[PDB]
């Protein structure tokens, strides 16, 4: 049931490529004739042993996951000579929130942005409550089903907290909270910056040349070395640099923004209280 066989998964077009994995839309059509279930297939770019035990236990996570605004497991797929394993997931027609908001824009109002704000919201309280770090928080990586529901749709980077310690210790530069750069501790708080850098570039509707990439950039200086750009956006960070408040974005939301942009870890906002804010200041909007 979980299980999916090799010779009936047919190949349609590449979806993209991701931290070491690429994703395809594939047809899944035992009686051949093309009306099986579109899907969309993950697997290893390149396969090695160790990002195989990685894979499977994204896998294990996804596989654990229920939730209205988390991309569905479908099942597996183990190639023959085992050179592959395929995650088999349920597929969103529209592509990530990056590109979807890239080119519909003008019929997307702050309203719609913050229907998708608190589903993000959800979706991170949840998995919270798992224990998992998502690590990897941004539009590119959350997925349009239609135009009432996003979902967080990877989770190549996600980990498990210990039992007791709250923090993980072992990429996105521009989305990472500060104790993550210097100290490499993902948790729960880390995440919750993130996700104010989300907030951000909802509110950009991606522009290009407004992607905090971008921004952050355009504070660091085109002219910076190497490894020499990280530090200095820890430098900008430790003294509260921080992006802009987008073109037309009212000051309520990006009051979170910095909120969650925060050097201190526990003055950050769970997403348990994100989550009822912003669905407050929906209300409110009545035009
Ligand atoms: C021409 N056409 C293309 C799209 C469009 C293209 C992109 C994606 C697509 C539909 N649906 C998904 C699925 C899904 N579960 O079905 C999972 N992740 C994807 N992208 C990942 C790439 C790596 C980074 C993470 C996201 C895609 C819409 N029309």
């Amino acid at each position: 049931p979980t299980q999916f066989e090799e010779r009936h998964l047919k190949f349609l077009q590449q979806l993209g490529k991701g931290n070491f994995g690429s994703v395809e839309m594939c047809r899944y059509d035992p009686l051949q004739d093309n009306t099986g279930e579109v899907v969309a297939v993950k697997k290893l770019q390149h396969s090695t042993e160790e990002h195989l035990r990685d894979f499977e236990r994204e896998i294990e996570i996804l596989k654990s996951l229920q939730h209205d605004n988390i991309v569905k497991y479908k099942g597996v797929c183990y190639s023959a000579g085992r050179r592959n394993l395929k995650l088999i997931m349920e597929y969103l027609p529209y592509g990530s929130l990056r590109d979807y908001l890239q080119k519909h824009k003008e019929r997307i109002d702050h309203i719609k942005l913050l229907q998708y704000t608190s589903q993000i919201c959800k979706g991170m309280e949840y998995l919270g409550t798992k224990r998992y770090i998502h690590r990897d928080l941004a539009t590119r990586n959350i997925l349009v089903e239609n135009e009432n529901r996003v979902k967080i749709g990877d989770f190549g980077l996600t980990k498990v907290l210990p039992q007791d310690k709250e923090y993980y210790k072992v990429s996105p530069i521009f989305w990472y909270a500060p104790e993550s750069l210097t100290e490499s501790k993902f948790s729960v708080a880390s995440d919750v910056w993130s996700f104010g850098v989300v907030l951000y570039e909802l509110f950009t509707y991606i522009e290009k040349s407004k992607s905090p990439p971008a921004e952050f950039m355009r504070m660091i200086g085109n002219d910076k070395q190497g490894q020499m750009i990280v530090f200095h956006l820890i430098e900008l960070l430790k003294n509260n640099g921080r992006l802009p408040r987008p073109d037309g974005c009212p000051d309520e939301i990006y009051m979170i923004m910095t909120e969650c942009w925060n050097n201190n870890v526990n003055q950050r906002p769970s997403f348990r209280d994100l989550a009822l804010r912003v669905d407050q200041i929906r209300d409110n909007m009545a035009g």
